[PDB]
């Protein structure tokens, strides 16, 4: 054997019981799957690798070369421990064999490289929904050994980051892929050191203006034909008011299917919910207007052309709704 | 080797044969994931330590420190056994390796440290949902050793248990983390003792509100506005009753999309079927008008203004709706 | 070593190639966790306890009790084989160790005892649905051994089934809990004992009246208000009675959407379909008084008041109504 | 030890390098669980049975009978490799040990049996849904060894299948189950034997009939209602034809919710778009009455009773329904 | 044994140290399981199959033939380590046993073979859904070995790729397979050799067809039906338009349900936008004539038959459409 396996302990760190050991850590990003609004959690795929010395992996040899190990001598020798933070779920790929790589130089350098899958928790703020930006990130520490024992860095520094030129979301545009570090404490535990990868997003909004602010603003508009139609046909007027109500209600419950129940209300909301006032107001006119006329036939008639109210009606409310789409549309650019 | 593994039948536990062995017992919670109403339970991960003393693992040293091992070495010896009652299904997580801490001192005293994932029982209340507030615990104990083996208590009493600063529900308020002991009985196998985690949510309003109250009202007021409208115009005011009937309807049957089917009334569903019955009524009054005006006209005609039941109802119909709203609030605040 | 396992093989049962080897079977159940229609079938966490005796696990003490070892020597002696008969799936609880008990008495004497979660299929008739009650039932048999190897038993009797206090389900009512036992046979491998586990479900009748039969006996009677309105106002009598038609379908349309395609009809589809019988003939009705009332007018120009079906129907349409609620509620009580 | 394992090397089959071994195989079906038609696929559980001879497993005996060994000899000696062709997924259930049987005879005959659920697909046809009949296979070949070393064949021909009595579908009669044999050639790794087990499925359709066929109908007759109605009440006979317009297509919209997108036409379509033209063609009925009315009024004015199409269409709709009605169920049966 | 696996240390390649090991690859299709467009992902199961020699692995014989072993010699031996590049998730089927063959020359030649299913990403581009083609392929590639170790390529050149009769997709044409190379390049490990599987989907338009534009084109043509119909029933001709909004808003929104959010327009929503701004315009026109009726009436009233604008639409309105499906259809075919 190349190796001598046998002749030690490696259920012991190399440098056990003396000063922390380095080790560096080096990441290539394949893709982004998949995002949830409802549970508020992101998946990535990407190639994890690991650089350490140990002297008990020393080989003689004249090349003074990287050898290339099968791979099943990993669960014989001491490896680090990294785990992902505040995590749901993840798992290594294993088809056809474990998707694993393991390099050692004459000396007794290592590079230990490994392909996972995780979905991590993200908290998203829907304020400005759909017009809105998150950022997210995700979490890199060992899980036994504190800063006493082992040293966590970046390899290369800025330099340890890189992504596929393939990386595409289909609702969201990426950006800013930068590293930090950071130490973190438990209270029974100990000081553990903590890497990062941030990233940002930004969502498309043609797909919820064409399927949103279209209709509504259509059914807003659609309500005002009313007052130019002949106040005598009341049972032609009020259908139509009562058809746009309905519709900007089921307009309204729509919406809301694909979001989970926040505290607090987003921007479409306010959009749709004026919306909702503005066909409701159309409602009443006509009924003010028909009791006038009711009320002005009766006084006619005991002492034995158009409304003003419609006249103003066409162009108070276009006036009112332009006056608070620019207004909404500076506020939320 | 350091341990004198290999010296010792670690089938049998520490004190084989005699009095019980203490195991203490701490825990640190790192999130909250998911709430089923139709399911009944929740999910959570934490962190799980456990301590004791094992004579058979003394080493020599002179700085009497703790060492760590690699992880491995647990399944060479004794360790306790504890699991979560009343839980549907749990997880370790192993990725990269399998989330595992030992450490051991020079004189025998062992810390074991675990990250799973449990999803658990609660029975949940739903006879004042949405306005609701719940209770749920957690609870752990030994499998195979009664309390003549082991002995479980809190490590440290009331500081035994902490939480994470980020644990966050987007539709509930967590409040009030306490822990308890109790004693089991099974009736064939014995005595057992067991710890337990207590928590309490409080569900958020506003969605609710805006989604599900406001609409009901705004119906119930456009059924009021018929009253206004000349008794001449049946075809016009048959189909605006009809309307508001059919929509709430549709708004009672899409509430209840999400919910258990419980043997119980609930505090919306009150509501809703009153918002129905006034809306019911209100259809009923204008046939009731329709009739009476047809048998005065017919009665007038064998001889050779605003009927008094509109003029009551624009009255009587906004009081009610507006006293049992007042009562209502003030039962459910 | 206390137990002399390396001396023995325990390939073979105890007592193999004579007489066959009793082994007694007591069972604590502790959830019912759901139930499916459409796929016919729930699911059970158990405890599970097996005894039997074993002169090749003897060991020497004065003291004549039992001692617990850790669970791991599971794997290297005989135990039993027992499997679920007609299940879908299964699994053992394995979270922070396998749920496993091993005790063993001086003389040799047994206890195994397990914590696993299994899915059984169970066949449900739906004639009376929703008012319907269903049995079912848990099956339990050895897989390799025949009668003439292993003779199975329950352990004391009746007395051999325990549940926990708060054992529930939401739809519910569970009631009756006992044991039997029966041979069966398979032709190519021969006799075995099977021991069983019965119990029978109440469904909840309150959720489904709230929510089926109380809105379609408010379209029927909201269709009746129409006998009551002048029939000069054709266009205000012909769209009540057509959308009582469309919201009876929808109704009619969403009830089913929860329940498999079965064969024949159930109790619920009887109701609401004469109730749309109901509403049609409604609808008809008024046809039949236009055309009558514009064939007299005719002929009363060619020379040149209430009919009587309205007349008659506001007393037959609500009679018969009852009579058919009396008659359906004295079939399905 | 009884069984002389360890004299022997598993990895070779017996008669290696030799003539063919022969495999019998018998099997009992217990279940069929669902059935997709987005999918085409269907469910199966069965128990599955393997005899063959090996000298290698020989032992002593003077009563010259089957024993039966626990189950977990089975990883140390030479077994079968069969598989499911054309299958998507499978599992062999594992409750509470793998449901696994071993049977060896003095001589060296062995039985072995499994328990497992598949998933297999099915190319299904929809032409005459849902009045159609079709009809699957499951398929048993080995994985490895061509017919140059493995025979593959029925145990005891046709009686080598099996039912359970209570195998039901909800939604499906089942009959005609059989068995059948054919080689099958790869063009890189040689021939092979395959195992066929066939059956037959087909439609219960009162849910269909009740669901579907009975609106459309009523729907169709319902707008002949208004051939009946005086022409002079325009918005009385409009808005009838439209409301059964609309109710028609929302039928037509929920038909196909259930279905794959097939690039062909299905029984039930036909049927629903020629009542959809039925009801178009009555609509423009009225509009051509109306206009030669208008036409008709104005030509008399210049000078200075039942229209022929209302009294033609009375007869010629309901005729033409009724010719469509016996020749489509001529068709379909 | 007839191989000395004990003698040889399998951790390394053959030929350590020296030149690259050739190794040749050859691919069996077995079936095309399903395409996600939210998810933007297929699956495929095959049969994979490596040929390399290994001198290690030689043995004594005289008929110079294949000899095939059970496969559990395989975790005993060196073994090459591709994966799929860009997959999701991917497994080995496992029943009865490992689906894997081990046939071995006497000169050391090795065949390899296995059965896997994958699911893999795929970029798609919906522009000219859903009369739109896509393209996709498979990669493969060794994990932990650079050219300068192993040397992957096509082991019969073109003739290396196989298909089953069946493969088939209930949605979709599928054609032209073949295969590729190209080498790859990783910053931090060195070159690599990939194989490709290409293949072109072609979707099947009939269900898009009948589904979606046949409704919309038979509501425009509702819409027409208005301009015949005399202009003084204006509770006849408001509803008739409102209705076909509605409906037209109804299947707009029906169907975008089954796709992704992505930022750019597809081709069947341009045809159901201009459908719906068609049926707009056809309700504004009637509110012009009435206006401009109502208009006359007063002067003619002060002093003291067809309008053109229907006369107009009623060729003007078919032309523009027949005009626009023209251009439609010739520019996506
Ligand atoms: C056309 C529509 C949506 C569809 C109807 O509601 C009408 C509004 C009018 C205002 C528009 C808006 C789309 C988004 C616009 C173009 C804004 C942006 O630059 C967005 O960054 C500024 C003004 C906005
Ligand atoms: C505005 C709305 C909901 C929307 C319509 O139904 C009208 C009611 C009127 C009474 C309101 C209620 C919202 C909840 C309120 C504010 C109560 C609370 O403090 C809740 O803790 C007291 C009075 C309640
Ligand atoms: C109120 C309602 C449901 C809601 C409307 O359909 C009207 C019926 C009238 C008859 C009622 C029924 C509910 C169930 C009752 C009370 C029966 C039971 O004791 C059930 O065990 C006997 C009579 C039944
Ligand atoms: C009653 C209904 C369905 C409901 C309305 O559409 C009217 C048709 C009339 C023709 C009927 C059909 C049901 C199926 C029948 C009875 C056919 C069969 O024996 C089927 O095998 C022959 C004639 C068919
Ligand atoms: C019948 C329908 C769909 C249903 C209504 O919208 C009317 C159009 C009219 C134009 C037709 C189209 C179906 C697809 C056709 C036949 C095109 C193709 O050869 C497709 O490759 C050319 C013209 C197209
Ligand atoms: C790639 C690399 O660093 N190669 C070096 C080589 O230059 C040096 O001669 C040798 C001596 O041990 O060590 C190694
Ligand atoms: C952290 C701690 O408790 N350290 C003690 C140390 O103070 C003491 O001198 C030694 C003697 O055994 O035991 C250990
Ligand atoms: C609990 C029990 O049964 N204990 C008995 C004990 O009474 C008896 O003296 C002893 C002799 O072997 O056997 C054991
Ligand atoms: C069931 C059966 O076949 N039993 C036979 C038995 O009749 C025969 O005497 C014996 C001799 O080896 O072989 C065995
Ligand atoms: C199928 C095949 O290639 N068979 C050859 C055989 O023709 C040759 O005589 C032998 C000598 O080693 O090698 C082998
Ligand atoms: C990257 O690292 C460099 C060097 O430490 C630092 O100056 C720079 O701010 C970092 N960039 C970001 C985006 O954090
Ligand atoms: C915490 O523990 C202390 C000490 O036993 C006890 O007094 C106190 O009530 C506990 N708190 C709660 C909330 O149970
Ligand atoms: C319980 O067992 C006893 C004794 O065998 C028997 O008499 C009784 O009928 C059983 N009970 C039930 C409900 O089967
Ligand atoms: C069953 O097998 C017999 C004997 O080979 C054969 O004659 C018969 O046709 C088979 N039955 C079917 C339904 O294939
Ligand atoms: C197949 O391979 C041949 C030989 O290299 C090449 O000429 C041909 O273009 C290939 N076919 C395709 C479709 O790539
Ligand atoms: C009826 C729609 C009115 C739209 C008015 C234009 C809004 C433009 C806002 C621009 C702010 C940057
Ligand atoms: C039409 C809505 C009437 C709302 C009446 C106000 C209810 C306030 C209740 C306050 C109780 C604390
Ligand atoms: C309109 C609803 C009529 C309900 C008639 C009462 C039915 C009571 C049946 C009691 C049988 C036990
Ligand atoms: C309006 C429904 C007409 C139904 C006509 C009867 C069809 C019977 C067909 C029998 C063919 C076997
Ligand atoms: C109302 C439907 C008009 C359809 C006009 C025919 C379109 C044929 C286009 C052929 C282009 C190749
Ligand atoms: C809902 C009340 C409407 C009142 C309209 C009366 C206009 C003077
Ligand atoms: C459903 C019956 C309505 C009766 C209305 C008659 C008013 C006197
Ligand atoms: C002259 C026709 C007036 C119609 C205006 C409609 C505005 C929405
Ligand atoms: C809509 C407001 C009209 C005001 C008339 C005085
Ligand atoms: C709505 C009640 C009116 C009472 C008239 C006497
Ligand atoms: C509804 C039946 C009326 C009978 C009139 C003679
Ligand atoms: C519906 C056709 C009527 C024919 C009148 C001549
Ligand atoms: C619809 C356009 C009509 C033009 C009349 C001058």
């Amino acid at each position: 054997q190349l190796l001598r396996i046998d002749d030690h302990d490696f259920s012991m760190r190399p440098g056990f019981g003396g000063p922390a050991i380095p080790v560096g850590v080096d990441v290539q990003v394949e893709s982004l799957d998949s995002i949830s609004e409802v549970d508020m959690d992101f998946t990535m795929t990407l190639y994890l690798r690991h650089y350490w010395k140990d002297e008990r992996l020393s080989f003689p040899s004249t090349n003074n070369l990287s050898m290339t190990f099968d791979g099943r001598l990993v669960k014989k020798i001491w490896v680090p421990d990294m785990f992902f933070v505040h995590s749901k779920r993840s798992f290594i790929h294993d088809t056809t064999t474990d998707n694993v790589m393991l390099r050692v130089q004459p000396d007794g350098k290592v590079l230990y490289s490994l392909r996972v899958t995780v979905t991590a928790m993200c908290n998203m703020d829907f304020s400005r929904f759909p017009l809105d930006t998150q950022t997210c990130s995700l979490e890199i520490e060992s899980y036994a050994y504190t800063e006493d024992d082992l040293m966590l860095y970046w390899k290369k520094g800025n330099d340890s980051l890189k992504t596929d030129e393939r990386i595409s979301l289909s609702q969201f545009l990426i950006q800013e892929f930068h590293t930090t570090t950071k130490l973190a404490f438990y209270s029974s535990t100990g000081w553990y050191n903590r890497l990062y990868i941030n990233f940002t997003l930004r969502r498309h909004i043609f797909f919820f203006l064409l399927q949103t602010y279209f209709p509504a603003t259509l059914m807003v508009m659609l309500s005002w034909v009313s007052f130019w139609i002949d106040r005598r046909a009341v049972p032609a007027r009020v259908p139509l008011g009562i058809t746009t109500v309905l519709t900007m209600s089921t307009i309204i419950t729509g919406v809301n299917a694909s979001m989970p129940r926040v505290s607090y209300i987003k921007a479409v909301d306010i959009y749709l919910w004026v919306s909702f006032v503005f066909v409701f107001l159309s409602v009443l006119e006509y009924a003010a207007v028909n009791y006038l006329t009711t009320v002005q036939e009766r006084k006619e008639q005991k002492l034995r052309d158009t409304h003003a109210i419609d006249k103003y009606s066409r162009i108070i409310f276009p006036a009112a709704y332009i006056l608070f789409n620019l207004i909404y549309w500076s506020i939320f650019s």
